[PDB]
């Protein structure tokens, strides 16, 4: 087996069997032709291997899905047009009334809103359960629990769950694991590797690593991607990916591990720097001995990744004074971007919650999350230095 | 008020507005910045104009969606990643479990799949009625009836609806009408003027004309927009279009009347041609004076259209040689592209129903679909012809 | 032969070729790579048939030059970064030192430009002719005359060439013809049918039909074609065109005839509306009787075109004054786009700045050039309407 | 304080752009538009003069070319850029632009092909002298300088014998004489290498390689004064070669420069295992890496380089016959020419990117029959070592 950025460059590609061109030609295409109705006929029932049309399947984007498959060391991979296409087309073919879902404590606010006023509202049970706590997760499985779907790290606190052991106990009762390794990306953790059974991924973020695109992955075995493909994809979503977005994605996915070093190396200093300042009430970075689960961390991550979350002293009232402060960080909500981004989840990324389910669900008030992006450390930390000043 | 063609270039941008660029800027952009965090969180509350995410909102889209609104005579437009994004994003919000949707006669394939073994199976009644027989509507309509989808003309047998009609009877039972305008355009027909509340479209076909992209388009007013833009994509399918794909479809755009003039003149011709000749059983043309529905279509269709039905004598053998005859067709599915492309929907674009579930619902046995391109009438006639001769 | 709508659809292209895909996928590459190196030193030395770097030749490229080919009723196509990227490499190429160049009274401003302050002053002689007057263009034929170079009709002012008649003078003396072919595209007018040896395009106007690209085409011999590729382009300009926006300009061409009636219906109204106008003092549009060489145009272009120059009574200011008042035409240079547009050259365009530095060759006062868009006529009408009214 | 310049990665990912001008958008959008209109034809006016700031016609400026234009200054140190089409469109537009008959150029020894031929078959035919001279000898320089030397231009390291020049040097003399020194800098990009800051006037760029880094577009890049920036704008491109630069390659091409500083780091990384394990080989006559103590110019190198680049240069023993066998046997490395791509890449420039020269040209001025040329990628070193070394079992 090739070393993890040589995969990343050419996994899946040949040049020789596309007239030597370097760079895989973009399928821009919604419709591919047949030479004979029974050779068409036979790619619908899927005894000839082909393609029709590019909302089921297509050429550029199947090259991204073997590559990325590849990345999480899975079997088969499927390219949507976001990460929410990533999510929803999933869920919607694995369950249906009476199915029971455990979902993690903590979850990315849209991710929340499907599933509590979507899916939910569609006779979905739902129970969230500390996926962190074994004992608590054995305790709530049910012979109706037919996925366990979680993020690690959740977005936005960093709670992390032990994936191998979560895995254990779905084998022991029967249920699909699904995580969503957003935040680590193939190159950091590898969920499939651990027990679970799908992945799931905003490819708007590290992945693309620019900003530029929205899109969605998701990497399993070919049983599982196939019925994802051919209905949650085909029928009950639509999420396709453009080819134009699938062969940029590819382009950002060739510098993941150089990017992710330089995210990972920047974000610790910017850590460590943020756990010695006096406005700072406390702060989450996988990396810092003083993380909750720091063993867990260096178990199950190869490094500590790029997303900082930390509190300020004086409340809201900071944080706001923080954000608006920044002159190099930009105030936005994504991430994994080359830009460091800042953001407040309360009254963005989990504004979908009320403020009862983030007090519940563990979505403080006054926490800021940071982004950490490839600039230049002395620059990010000149930068964060005056906002802190300006947060008092 | 300014005429069609002015409003498919012109509408919703001034070139003032943006360096005096001629051609809108294409905003390839995942995320939008802030100058204040209460900026940003005005943005996701609602109660400020502006950008955060462009799976959400994104300027370029806006554009499209405004311009689509125009032409179509509705208040407000969202652009989504394909037709079934569209249609499984305004379904999946406008309904809930007990629940019911009357639906056409004919459907295309994947939504009758979406509906049946989709949506259908969570819990939502379905119920196929004529909709160009008003008694029978009425007699339909329970009060749990919340919407009505149909497409007119209907894929692929060319079924029309009077549009008018049921809408007319919505009105009184409180439901929401949906028309798939596909085959039409808003050059050929706009359901809102005759009473529907939203439609939708494949952008993929003929608004794009040159089959390079997967899109959809909603277009109705803005309080149901609102909600399927926040609930239908935001949440429950992701189907997000990508910048690039949708400046390709605004592009197509700025020749639909000229296409769609080309298009209709080609297959008048070619259907009267068909019309003719003695290896055709029946033929499904809304411009034949022969169309059972010649006198709706009249009052809808301001022309009528691109696509021609057909079935030979000799049925499915002959079927297959005349198609794989086909020298400037092309075999594949889809339609509205540049390129003439012939189909066997039980086969290719009908294949999601089962054997004789086709024929419950309209769909021959010997059928060829025919999306007549922009190529010369003349190339299109001599292609036709000899391969009618090679059918024999 | 098929015909030219069904070739700028087709030719050159199946897409069985390419996995069946409908339209032909874009080979955006540097590089392509050989299976063994004695492959790729015959790519170099032109004995294997292959690509190698896409400044000398990329698959996408190809297909663009061949159909511009087809189109044109040429041998060969080059495809280049700009309109005056194909100029100057053609004339970079055919022109040395003590050479001379048999130029067109009137001449787009850069070519002008590039011929007396860029080729000029490296010692290539120019002189300039009356292209209609066959007497005088034989008188000024000299042993070192190696090109004529001419645009028929000639902007701004619609000036023609007797294409055939020149060709004919050109063949006595060995001498290479070379037609800017921009402003009637292939539909229209194709100059090596009546002779010439090279004809060049700025495909950024009419072919692209959409002002999205740059892009400039050159079609006539293969021998001509190939020293232009391997030495105007390769060595001498570097003027590469990307793939994408090769792509873009074969979606342009697609609907080329369709464009071009429409452009030239819209023009003809307009022409024979400002003709009967009182601040109207004269008009060039070759669809007008009144036209200086109606009869030569007609012989040569098959419709009359979609630009039109007039000249208002009032001079300077009240050219000024129209083209302020303009509210749907835009004040741009450029022609051959959806959106019409004006340009008053007297506020400066053509490079000079005052009357009698004017006027040397047919640049005036009040002068004002339209390139006639696809919007509906009766908008374009009442927008002319009030802006004459408000040039008095 | 605020008057500290911002570091490198910095400005490669932010200069030039403020989100706040573009409706918060944090990727540029992309004027993907030939032309501009104006909103009075008095405005209009002052944009083909030049007394108003703003935009008409692409071919000569454009907002997407305009910010990588700013961004590339940045990172070179100079005061203006140019976006084109490709690295000759970069080449041709600056000396179409700068020289006459009459004038005469004074040229590095090696050069790339497409420019030595540029040079010998194309401008010096319409009346432009030329002289070749070694550039790292500056008694030989001082001594070829005549009043009518106009420009003096150069490639360092030189493609593809990877020969340098003392940037500084040949300024010094170029500034007591008075020519105009312009540099290609392809190889090291402004990562690695700066002569702006060591005294050239311009530079340029075939921003196809390294700075694009994925191989997907091709593009040009010339960085100096304003004036003369100015200039080869509105004379060079505009009249003389019209190789304008889509704005959607462009867009692409700012994408890559955010990677520059990583990507770079490890070329350079690769190169250097991958230069030191082929110095140790049998089969290898001798091998040209700036790493190396037994390169030809090795304190030149780490004087002007802060990094030995992602090029080697080698030769076998067996002469052209066993490169033949060791390229047929990689199966990592590609055979194509180009560099600086993800990829990597071998190629054999006397059949390939040098099949310009005559074979006598290629005897002089420095390229070898047997020369192998590796463009080092990205990939795991490991991987790379392995296919190169499998491939000198084969070539034996
Ligand atoms: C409320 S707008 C902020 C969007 C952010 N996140 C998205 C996201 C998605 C969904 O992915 P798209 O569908 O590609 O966004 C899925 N999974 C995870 C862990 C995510 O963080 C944000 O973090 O700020
Ligand atoms: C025979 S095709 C090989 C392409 C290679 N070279 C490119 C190049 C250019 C020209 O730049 P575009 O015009 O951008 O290619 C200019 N200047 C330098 C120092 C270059 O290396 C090659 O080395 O293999
Ligand atoms: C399985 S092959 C599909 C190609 C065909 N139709 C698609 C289609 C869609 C769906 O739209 P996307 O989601 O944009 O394809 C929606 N509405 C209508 C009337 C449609 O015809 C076809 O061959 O008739
Ligand atoms: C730099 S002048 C640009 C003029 C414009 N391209 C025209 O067609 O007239």
């Amino acid at each position: 087996l090739p070393g993890f950025a040589t995969r990343a460059i050419h996994h899946g590609y040949d040049p020789q069997d596309h007239g030597g061109a370097l760079v895989p030609p973009v399928y821009q295409t919604a419709t591919f032709t047949f030479p004979t109705v029974e050779y068409g006929a036979a790619c619908f029932a899927g005894e000839q291997a082909g393609h029709f049309y590019s909302r089921i399947s297509n050429p550029t984007l199947n090259l991204l899905e073997a590559r990325m498959a590849s990345l999480e060391g899975g079997e088969a991979g499927l390219a949507l047009a976001s990460g929410m296409g990533a999510i929803t087309s999933t869920l919607w073919t694995l369950l249906r009334p009476g199915d029971e879902v455990l979902l993690g404590n903590t979850l990315y606010g849209c991710t929340f809103a499907f599933l509590h006023h979507g899916i939910g509202e569609f006779g979905v049970k739902l129970r969230h359960v500390d996926m962190a706590d074994l004992q608590a997760l054995e305790a709530a499985m049910t012979p109706a629990t037919r996925v366990i779907y979680f993020e690690s790290p959740a977005n936005p606190n960093m709670h992390m769950a032990d994936i191998a052991g979560v895995a254990k106990i779905a084998r022991k009762h029967g249920a699909t694991v699904v995580v969503d390794n957003t935040y680590c990306t193939p190159y950091l953790q590898r969920p499939l590797e651990l027990g679970a059974d799908l992945v799931v991924h905003s490819a708007t973020k590290y992945l693309s690593g620019h900003g530029d695109i929205t899109a969605g992955i998701v990497v399993g075995s070919q049983a599982l991607v196939d019925r994802i493909r051919l209905q949650g994809l085909k029928d009950m979503t639509g999420a396709v990916l453009s080819p134009h977005d699938a062969a940029l994605l590819m382009r950002g996915i060739k510098t993941l591990n150089l990017r992710m070093d330089r995210h990972c190396a920047n974000a610790q200093v910017l850590a460590e720097f943020l756990a010695r300042q006096p406005q700072v009430e406390l702060i989450h970075y996988p990396g810092l001995a003083s993380f909750p689960q720091y063993t867990l961390a260096r178990q199950q991550m190869s490094q500590p990744g790029g997303m900082i979350a930390f509190e300020l002293k004086g409340g809201i009232g900071a944080g706001r004074r923080f954000m608006n402060a920044l002159q190099l960080f930009s105030r936005a909500v994504s991430l994994g971007d080359a830009e460091s981004l800042a953001s407040h989840p309360a009254s963005m990324t989990h504004s979908s919650y009320t403020p009862e389910e983030r007090a519940h669900y563990g979505i403080s008030e006054g926490l800021v999350r940071l982004s950490v992006g490839l600039e230049d450390i002395d620059d990010l930390l000149a930068d964060v230095q005056q906002a802190l000043k300006a947060s008092a």
